[PDB]
């Protein structure tokens, strides 16, 4: 019926581990692409099918491997994801947006035979770290292809974006690289009403929670992607009637529900 489903009924349980599909990496050197930093892609092995696609971002002074975890559990879970380097450490978030973009048309166009052949290259994503996830907001506002954004911790200057593409924004409400107050929830309120919105804020978490496995942030990331980029209703269940004591605080216009 859904052409795009992958994978088991999904549990809260199996969305806070690695997912029922095999991993395969691929190491885009830096010389071998423009706009880009290169990076590494993760992709389901063992398998025919075809899955949408993730680039994701790092945030200011790190690497892809900041977060290698989350484009494995990703993957795991039946996504092609494209963690980027950008070409600088030091690139800002309208930079790491270009950057995107920049890897979104790789995936689609460049990328091995190995990749493409796990890829549906009509259904693509991105998500980011801090000033990447600020890169995410600005991509958002210029490709309403998109399926779904998923900004981590997210840091910009630039608070007010127009996307119709949803969003769900993860805080941490010890943040003090990108404080809550001043990136994150002005991120989400300054969204349009008619968008498909969700702002999560984790308890306790520090600006680099993101950088390690975690489970509240396994969970919303994979179901927000799996919601819009398989329109996966499933995982309806983990974004609707929340009862989460891993958060502090909960903000949405309950668009994604129904
Ligand atoms: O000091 C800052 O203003 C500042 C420092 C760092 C970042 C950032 O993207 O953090 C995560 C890096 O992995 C953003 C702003
Ligand atoms: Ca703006």
């Amino acid at each position: 019926s859904n052409p795009y489903q992958r994978g088991p009924n999904p549990t809260r349980s199996a969305l806070t581990a690695d997912g029922p599909f095999s991993v395969a990496t691929y190491t885009v050197s830096r010389l071998s692409v423009s706009g880009f930093g290169g990076g590494v892609i993760y992709y389901p092995t063992g398998t025919s099918l075809t899955f949408g696609g993730i680039a994701m971002s790092p945030g200011y002074t790190a690497d892809a491997s900041s977060l290698a975890w989350l484009g494995r559990r990703l993957a795991s879970h039946g996504f092609v994801v494209l963690v980027i380097n950008t070409n600088s450490r030091f690139d800002g978030p309208d930079s790491r947006a270009s950057q995107l973009s920049a890897a979104l048309n790789y995936l689609r166009t460049s990328s091995p035979s190995a990749v493409r052949a796990r890829l549906d290259a009509n259904r693509l994503a991105v998500a980011g770290h801090a000033m990447g996830g600020g890169g995410t907001l600005r991509i958002a506002e210029q490709n309403p292809s998109l399926k779904a954004a998923v900004p981590l911790t997210p840091w910009h200057t630039d608070k007010t974006f127009n996307t119709s593409v949803p969003v769900l924004i993860v805080g941490a409400e010890a943040d003090t690289v990108a404080p809550v107050s001043q990136h994150a929830i002005p991120f989400y309120q300054n969204l349009p009403s008619t968008t498909p919105k969700v702002y999560v804020e984790l308890c306790n978490a520090s600006h680099i929670a993101p950088n390690s496995n975690n489970a509240a942030i396994s969970v919303y990331t994979i179901s927000w992607m799996k919601l819009w980029v398989d329109n996966d209703t499933r995982y309806r269940q983990f974004l609707c009637n929340v009862n989460d004591p891993a958060l502090c605080d909960f903000r949405t216009n309950n668009r994604h529900c129904q």
